[PDB]
C-alpha cells in the first residue's frame, strides 16, 4: 500500500518530506519509524482525528498493521461518538497525547500517539480485500452509517487519479481539509504517500495559509468549494494569492460542485482553472476532469481508469438525457458496516452502486451533474449532512414539539441548514442559538442548523 514507508526506507528516499503541519514534520523514514512503533502497539482502532500530524501518524499505523481504523471527528457530539462507539467497537482510540478526550470516550483504552517514537514497521501480512477504514457517513434518515473501506479501493483510486492528475512524487499537496473523511484523509493524506510526494496541512484553512505554500513550494491545492469561494472573494486584494494560484501546477475541487461564478472570478484573476472531481465515501472517486483534458466550468469530467460508469441505460452523449449515475470497479466499499439490508439495497443486481446523482453527459463524454433522482441531500461546506438526523436531535429539545429540516441556498456554504420548528410554546418559540447549541453537542458543529423557521405543523 505504502511501498516508501513499508519496507522501511534508506538512504535519499528516506530524508524525503512525507508530513508537515506548520513547523512540526516527518520524513519518510521518520513516519515510518513513527507509525511502526504505534502499528506495534495495536496488535478495529478508533482514531481521534484533529488535524494535526498525529492523525496522519495514526491512520498510517493502522494500515502499516492491517487493522481497520475509524476515523473520529473531535468534535462530535456525546449523541454521535457513543452511536459510532457502539457500532465499530473499537479496541482502543488513538489520540494526541494532549487531547481531552470526551466521557463518551471514558471506557475505551487509550494510546497516545508519539510522533517522536521508533520502532520497526511490522510485516505487511494484509490481503486487498481487508477493511482499511470505516468512515462514518451520513444518510437522509437514521445515524450515520459505517462505510467499510477495503485497501484495494485506497490503492486504485489513488493511483487512478495519479493517472488523471499526472500526480507524482515530486508534488507537494497543500490542504486544509478535516481528517476524519475521505477527500483530507485518503486524498490529502494517504495519497502523497502513496505516490512519494508530501503534504503540507495547515490545521485549519485560510487562504493565506494557501498562499503561503504554494508560494512556496506547494505545486497542488485541494479544496471543497468553499474554500475556493473564499479565495475567489479575496482575490482582487490579494496580489500574493493570484500568484500563488497562477503558478500551482493543479487546483482541485470536490465534495460538491464547484459554481461557475466562482470558477469564472478565479480564471479572470489568474488565468487558469480549477479541476473538479466527482466521488463519494462508498465509491471513493468515479470521475475527474484530467489535467491534460480541457478544463469545462460545471462539469466533473471523464471516468477515471478503471470506473465502470452508466447512466439510467442511456446511451446518447448529447448533454441533455438525464440520468442516475451508477458505479462499478475496484473502487468501491465493502458493505455499511452492521447493516447487510443497507447494503444491498446500495447495490443493483449485476453491482452497480446506485449513487443517487442525477448527470447528463456531453458530445466529449464529460459528465454534468444536474440534479437527484429522488430524493435530494444536503451539502453544506462539503459535509454531507442527513436531515433525519438532525430533527431527531431537535426533537431531543425541551422546546420543540416536532421538527424538520431541509437545506437552502447559501454563496458560501453550497447550502445552509434550516430548522423547522412547531414551537412547546408559540409564545416563546426557542431561538435559533439553543437550538444550534443543541444539535452541536449533540451531534457536530458543522451540522447545526443556521436557520430557524416557526410553522404550525411539519411532515410526519
Ligand atoms: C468522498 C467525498 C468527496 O470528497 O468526493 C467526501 O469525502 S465529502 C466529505 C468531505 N468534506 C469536507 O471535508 C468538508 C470540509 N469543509 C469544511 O472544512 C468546512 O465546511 C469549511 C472549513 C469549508 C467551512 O466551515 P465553517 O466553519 O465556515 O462552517
Ligand atoms: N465535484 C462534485 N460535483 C458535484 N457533486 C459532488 C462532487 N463531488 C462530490 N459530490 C457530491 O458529494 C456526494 C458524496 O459525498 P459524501 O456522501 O460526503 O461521501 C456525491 O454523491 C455528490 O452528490
Ligand atoms: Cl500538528
Ligand atoms: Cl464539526
Ligand atoms: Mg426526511
Amino acid at each position: 500500500l505504502f511501498p516508501a514507508l513499508s519496507p522501511a526506507p534508506t538512504g535519499a528516499p528516506a530524508d524525503r518530506p512525507a508530513l508537515r503541519f506548520g513547523e512540526r514534520s516527518l520524513t519518510y523514514a521518520e513516519l515510518a519509524a513513527a507509525a511502526g512503533a504505534t502499528a506495534g502497539r495495536i496488535g478495529r482502532v478508533a482514531v481521534w482525528a484533529t488535524p494535526a500530524m498525529e492523525t496522519g501518524v495514526a491512520v498510517v499505523a493502522a494500515l502499516l498493521a492491517g487493522v481497520a481504523a475509524v476515523p473520529l471527528n473531535p468534535k462530535s457530539g456525546d449523541k454521535e461518538l457513543a452511536h459510532i462507539l457502539s457500532d465499530s467497537a473499537p479496541s482502543l482510540v488513538l489520540a494526541p497525547p494532549d487531547a481531552e478526550l470526551p466521557p463518551a470516550l471514558g471506557a475505551l483504552e487509550r494510546v497516545d500517539v508519539d510522533v517522536r517514537a521508533r520502532g520497526a514497521v511490522p510485516e505487511d501480512g494484509a490481503d486487498d480485500g481487508d477493511p482499511a477504514l470505516v468512515v462514518y457517513t451520513s444518510g437522509t434518515t437514521g445515524p450515520p452509517k459505517g462505510a467499510v473501506i477495503p485497501r484495494r479501493a485506497l490503492a486504485t483510486t489513488l493511483d487512478a487519479l495519479a493517472d488523471a492528475w499526472q500526480w507524482t512524487g515530486e508534488d507537494v499537496l497543500v490542504q486544509g481539509l478535516p481528517l476524519f473523511h475521505v477527500h483530507g484523509l485518503v486524498l490529502g493524506i494517504l495519497g502523497p504517500l502513496r505516490r512519494g510526494g508530501s503534504v503540507r496541512h495547515l490545521g485549519r484553512f485560510s487562504t493565506e495559509g494557501a498562499a503561503r505554500e504554494l508560494n512556496d513550494g506547494a505545486t497542488m491545492l485541494f479544496g471543497v468549494p468553499t474554500m475556493y469561494h473564499r479565495i475567489a472573494e479575496t482575490l482582487p486584494a490579494d496580489p500574493e494569492l493570484a500568484k500563488a494560484l497562477a503558478g500551482a501546477r493543479l487546483l482541485v475541487s470536490g465534495s460538491a460542485a464547484l459554481p461557475v461564478h466562482d470558477h469564472e472570478r478565479i480564471a479572470a484573476a489568474t488565468g487558469r482553472r480549477v479541476i473538479e472531481r466527482y466521488g463519494m465515501t462508498e465509491t471513493l472517486m468515479n470521475t475527474s476532469v484530467r489535467a491534460d483534458g480541457e478544463p469545462r466550468a460545471g462539469t466533473v469530467g471523464v471516468p477515471l481508469p478503471g470506473v465502470e460508469l452508466r447512466l439510467v441505460p442511456i446511451a446518447a452523449l448529447d448533454g441533455e438525457s438525464v440520468g442516475e449515475i451508477q458505479v462499478r470497479g475496484p473502487n468501491l466499499f465493502t458493505e455499511y458496516l452492521n447493516r447487510p439490508d443497507a447494503t444491498a439495497a446500495a447495490f443493483t443486481e449485476d453491482g452497480f452502486f446506485r449513487t443517487g446523482d442525477m448527470a447528463v453527459r456531453d458530445p466529449d463524454g464529460y459528465v454534468r451533474i444536474v440534479g437527484r433522482k429522488a430524493t435530494d441531500l444536503i451539502k453544506s461546506g462539503g459535509y454531507k449532512i442527513g436531515a433525519g438526523e438532525i430533527e431527531n436531535a431537535l426533537l431531543e429539545h425541551p422546546e420543540v414539539r416536532e421538527a424538520a429540516v431541509t437545506g437552502e441556498p447559501d454563496p458560501d456554504l453550497g447550502e445552509r441548514i434550516v430548522a423547522w420548528i412547531v414551537p412547546a410554546d408559540p409564545a416563546a418559540p426557542p431561538a435559533l442559538g439553543t437550538l444550534a447549541d443543541h444539535v452541536a453537542a449533540r451531534l457536530a458543529p458543522h451540522k447545526r442548523p443556521r436557520v430557524v423557521r416557526y410553522l404550525d405543523a411539519v411532515p410526519r
